[PDB]
């Protein structure tokens, strides 16, 4: 009895360049299936039109992956001169009692590593300094480096925020509400390998593998220019 995100056209670019993944890597839904009204408990629409992601469990995902319109998965130059720029509006609510991180949109390499990931936090500690109920931005050292360098984006609030992630030329800058928050952070670790976003409810560590993680994209693109 879900209604699909296909329904409003504000979707419809992003979705015909996005597979849905769920609740691991694999493909559930490819583009056509997703404009062809593909929908379920864990990706729908709302009454008031947001696109709402939900999923349960450790390292579990309910998240869109890049893809172009040729059904070629995306595979950009991560630090190449063509800019990316992923844009989204989101609305985070309160988290459910043992969600702990919720990762909401990311760059990935085309391997195993996360260039960066936003994510919700309940608590993180940063050099020495504790901050609660933030949205966080984590770019990894490398591929070979599992840390990453982290930085504080905004405090979470439930209202719908904008987000905006510029990669070109080797550095990174992320922009909420207009303001940059991160500002042409490098990812020059990331020469010589490809890209693309991904966008969703990715479920980092709970303590209650049960409950549900939930993000709501009103609004969702993602471009490149020359
Ligand atoms: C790292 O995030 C990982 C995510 O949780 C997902 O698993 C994703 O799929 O892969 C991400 C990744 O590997 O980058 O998780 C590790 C970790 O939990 O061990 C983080 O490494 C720790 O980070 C903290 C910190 O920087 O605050 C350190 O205190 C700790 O010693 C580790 O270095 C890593 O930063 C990143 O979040």
């Amino acid at each position: 009895f879900y209604t699909a995100p296909s329904t409003e056209s504000k979707f419809t670019e992003v979705l015909s360049k996005a597979k849905l993944q769920y609740p691991t890597s694999t493909t559930v839904a490819f583009a056509d299936d997703l404009l062809d009204g593909y929908a379920a408990s864990y990706f729908y629409l709302t009454s008031d039109l947001y696109m709402q992601f939900q999923v349960a469990g450790s390292s579990q995902r309910s998240e869109l992956r890049e893809m172009e319109t040729s059904g070629d998965e995306a595979a950009w130059d991560c630090t190449g001169s063509t800019a990316h720029v992923a844009s989204a509006q989101i609305a985070i609510p309160v988290q459910e009692d043992g969600i702990e991180e919720v990762t909401i949109l990311q760059v990935h390499d085309s391997d195993v590593t996360p260039v960066l990931r936003i994510s919700w936090v309940s608590s993180i500690t940063i050099d020495g300094v504790t901050s609660e109920d933030v949205v966080l931005a984590t770019i990894r050292n490398g591929i070979d480096d599992s840390t990453a360098t982290k930085t504080v984006l905004q405090a979470h609030t439930t209202s719908r925020t904008e987000f905006n992630i510029n990669v070109q030329n080797s550095k990174l800058s992320i922009t909420v509400d207009g303001t940059t928050e991160l500002d042409e952070a490098d990812i020059s670790q990331f020469d010589g390998s490809t890209c693309y976003f991904k966008a969703g409810a990715f479920n980092n560590n709970p303590t209650d593998t049960s409950a549900n993680a939930r993000i709501k994209m009103y609004e969702l693109e993602w471009v490149d220019h020359h």
